[PDB]
């Protein structure tokens, strides 16, 4: 009902519950996973958890409360039943607190390094916002890696390349383009040395929005909880750490980048159902012949790995059909009518472009497989060039505003310094307001791939000599 | 270091801690799973979870929080509240899930209108909390753990019955085909059984060391009693309404403990090879630079023949410890197989391989590597499953009157005794078990009535109340 460029977030709320991923709840903040997204989620989790356990990394379990003296908007647990406890618990916000007193114990020596640990778990950050489905929700599903390793450079390595697994997460899943980069000094995780991100954009609301992390946390935490290892030579010294995650905001962005007025579009590489087969099948009927014949559909494409579903459900029409499972996503339908039994063929509509094709029976498997590789293919390019297409390369900061205003990011030169990072905030914040009387831009991302910095070439905002390119924006 | 039949407890302790599968907490009754552990937890969760997708359950995930007046719809004090937000208190006070019924059946009254809608079937793998103000045991009983929880709605009685028994054989499946641990499939007692269900069916394991049972997994025919409770409901196909029957199941990190407890030895763990992340570990035997880099290359060439044979193999090459540390290493953590390769082994073109369930050593060559040490893990599979069996077996007392209680129960035995099976008589004879043990409770309590009945031959009388039997039902001291 509501249109995506419209009213964006409507449009958002009707497309997940429409679709069956989100059922919402009646505490704030929290919503019900079903299956249609679950499945994605899965999808993900086995893909990033095989290539880190090809690294070397472990999946373990650590408790879900952490005592408030080693904590020192967190949820606290005070009472079971109507007794009160001795002290009162909190509910992880992330593990560092949790994790690493263990992390102190385990190492003693350089032979117990490098350590490498994973956990999937749900985390909570109860904050007092209005929260954003899969975006900005108060718990929600994560991956939290945590290593250590006796130098900088081993532990700078793995940073990178968790950052590129989370690239082909984004990527290579989820068909949506993702920008490398690393946080400004103000922007980072305060007590790491250095965070490097994938950023994403929303072009219906010109917001950046943080896709993943990586960290390069250095050595503060070994000295704030004494880890330590005894090197070749017999001396003390501190482990370099990193910590990386990534959560159910991938779903959030993958919905946002390739729905359409229609409702959701699922890249074929995570879609629970590739195929949905629609028997042309009015309210009684079943003889059982066009029944028959989408078994057997079934049955072949299933032996290509292809995941199917049909949908035999009676007292529903034709077109009833066709748009629940466009409104869910599915990347391809089969129709089978009488008019396909007497011709041996079925029509098969994609829905990024809703182009139909006429196929015979024997030609199902390998052309399915084809189109799912071009969709999921489209399904990027597109999203790619309307990333590009987002972004706006300046060099003055009265650039800025008119950006902003297109609903664009801006890839400007800058200096680098802290306080010029809050005065941009502030003056665009300021700016801003008083347009809406008749809001803030922060950096999102100094990029990996720098353009050349002629010589000379002055900060956008401070006048003095720019360092890098930076990309800033409106941001969730 | 504690040996197994002399003081379990510590034993138990030193073999957990040992081979690095907990490290100790802060916060009573919970425990951190280190990597040692997840591997196990990971195989047999990739198992049931294979399974479960097999006959059609989909995964999700609700929230960890229920409200109230939802969780009290209808065990009180185990539930941990959150009251504050910061310093703020929240208007009404939050619960964290203890199980999600609460969470889920309103959701279920909402999803399910019609006939087309079923059978509805969910599973989700998460954590629960369940604050009991008892002395935990490290994964048997602890106040967090995690576990997998399965609720389905069925159109039918029938059905939903069928899917109870499927996911208790899959229980059965992953302990005894996983984890080489025997279990015993039966119904709860009335007083044991779910309260709101109609039927409860278990499978429950023993620990001969301390003769108590312990519950390993359920399977709970729910009926129509939830359906009724949340209003979920469908309308057939010739309109009339319905209530759905629905099912609930689960299972826990404690079958980890009993694996622990049932194969390991005084060398501590053994891991059953269907569950082993390392089937083989090989070390390289270096010493005085005798042939190092010609060793290391023939370690990875028998790496990559026996990964062929989808063996999981670690080649410990690790040069800052020795070779006799290593093979302490990899026994106090279980690994089924050892190779050993020096260059003794390497001149013989064979290997040096150790079983760790019995020790026995083998001298094979290179060429027969791979049958024969798939050969060797099927058959330390199967005698760490037939020598538990056989425990079990050996730890069951069949009897017919309540004198022979006692003395079974001080050999550290289960009884099989038939049962009137009314509800009072199990309350009577927990409290008279209970004072008898006086002169970690003594009480005896049933722990399943078995699918599998030895015969009944009239009159038999009940062991308790002399009214007649009905079944025989397995008692015991118990977790
Ligand atoms: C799902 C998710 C995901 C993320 N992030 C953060 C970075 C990260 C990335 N990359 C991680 C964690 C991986 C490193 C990611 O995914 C943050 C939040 C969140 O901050 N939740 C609390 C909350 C609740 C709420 F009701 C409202 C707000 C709210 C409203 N306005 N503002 C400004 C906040 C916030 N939640
Ligand atoms: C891991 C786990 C597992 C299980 N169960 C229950 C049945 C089940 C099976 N099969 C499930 C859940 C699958 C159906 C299972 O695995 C129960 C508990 C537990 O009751 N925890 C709380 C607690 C903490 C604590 F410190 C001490 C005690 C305590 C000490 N003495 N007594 C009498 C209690 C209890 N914990
Ligand atoms: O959570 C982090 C840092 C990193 N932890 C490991 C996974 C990847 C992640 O970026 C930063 N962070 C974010 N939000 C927080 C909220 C609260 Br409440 C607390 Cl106490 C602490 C934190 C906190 O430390
Ligand atoms: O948790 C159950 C019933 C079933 N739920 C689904 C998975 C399998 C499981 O056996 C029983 N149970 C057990 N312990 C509980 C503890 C508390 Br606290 C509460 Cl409120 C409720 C319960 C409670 O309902
Ligand atoms: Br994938
Ligand atoms: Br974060
Ligand atoms: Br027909
Ligand atoms: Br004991
Ligand atoms: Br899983
Ligand atoms: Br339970
Ligand atoms: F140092
Ligand atoms: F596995
Ligand atoms: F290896």
């Amino acid at each position: 009902t509501a249109k995506k460029d419209e009213n964006f977030s409507e449009w958002y709320t009707q497309a997940i519950v429409r679709s069956e991923m989100i059922e919402y709840y009646d505490i704030s903040g929290c919503y019900i996973m079903r299956p249609w997204a679950f499945h994605i989620w899965e999808k993900v989790q086995r893909f990033f958890d095989d290539e880190i356990k090809k690294m070397g990394v472990e999946n373990s379990y650590f408790p879900m409360f952490v005592s408030r003296h080693k904590l020192e908007e967190v949820a606290w647990v005070t009472h079971y039943g109507d007794s009160p406890l001795p002290e009162k618990i909190a509910i992880r916000p992330t593990s560092e607190t949790i994790m690493y007193p263990a992390y102190a114990k385990w190492i003693r020596s350089h032979r117990d390094l490098p350590l490498k640990l994973n956990q999937w778990c749900s985390v909570v950050r109860w904050e007092f916002k209005q929260p954003t489905p899969f975006l900005r929700t108060r718990e929600f599903l994560w991956q939290e890696g945590h290593t250590a390793h006796a130098t900088e450079e081993e532990a700078w390595e793995l940073v990178l390349d968790i950052l590129e697994l989370y690239r082909r997460w984004y990527e290579e899943c989820l068909a949506v383009p993702v920008i490398k980069g690393e946080k400004s000094e103000g922007e980072k995780f305060a007590g790491g040395k250095k965070t490097t991100t994938v950023e994403a954009f929303i072009p219906e609301n010109g917001r950046g929005i943080q896709a993943a992390t990586s960290h390069l946390l250095g050595t503060n935490f070994a000295k704030m909880f004494e880890i330590e290892f005894e090197d070749e030579e017999g001396h003390k010294r501190l482990v370099h750490q990193t910590s990386w995650g990534c959560t159910t905001r991938s779903l959030g962005v993958m919905i946002m980048t390739h729905g359409d007025d229609k409702g959701l579009v699922i890249p074929p590489r995570v879609a629970s159902v590739q195929v949905v087969i629609i028997p042309i099948l009015f309210k009684d009927e079943n003889t059982g012949e066009i029944l028959g014949k989408c078994r057997e559909l079934k049955t072949m494409l299933e032996k290509a790995d292809i995941r199917v579903r049909i949908d035999d459900r009676s007292n529903y029409t034709p077109g009833w059909k066709y748009n629940h499972w466009e409104v869910k996503g599915v990347p391809l339908r089969l129709e089978l009518g009488p008019k396909d039994l007497a011709k041996g063929t079925a029509r098969v509509v994609r829905r990024d472009t809703g182009e139909a094709y006429q196929i015979s029976w024997a030609d199902l498997a390998p052309k399915l497989l084809e189109l799912m590789e071009g969709i999921q293919r489209s399904l990027f390019e597109k999203a790619k060039a309307r990333l590009h297409e987002g972004i706006e390369k300046i060099s003055t900061f009265d650039e800025v505003m008119p950006a902003l205003n297109r609903k664009h990011l801006v890839l400007a030169p800058w200096c680098e310094d802290p306080e010029s990072e809050e005065q941009i905030k502030k003056e665009t914040q300021k700016l801003s307001e008083i347009q809406a009387i008749e809001g803030a831009m922060k950096t999102l991302c100094i990029p990996f791939d720098q353009p050349p910095m002629p010589e000379g070439t002055k900060c956008f905002y401070t006048g003095k000599p720019a360092k890098r390119w930076t990309l800033w924006g409106r941001s969730y």
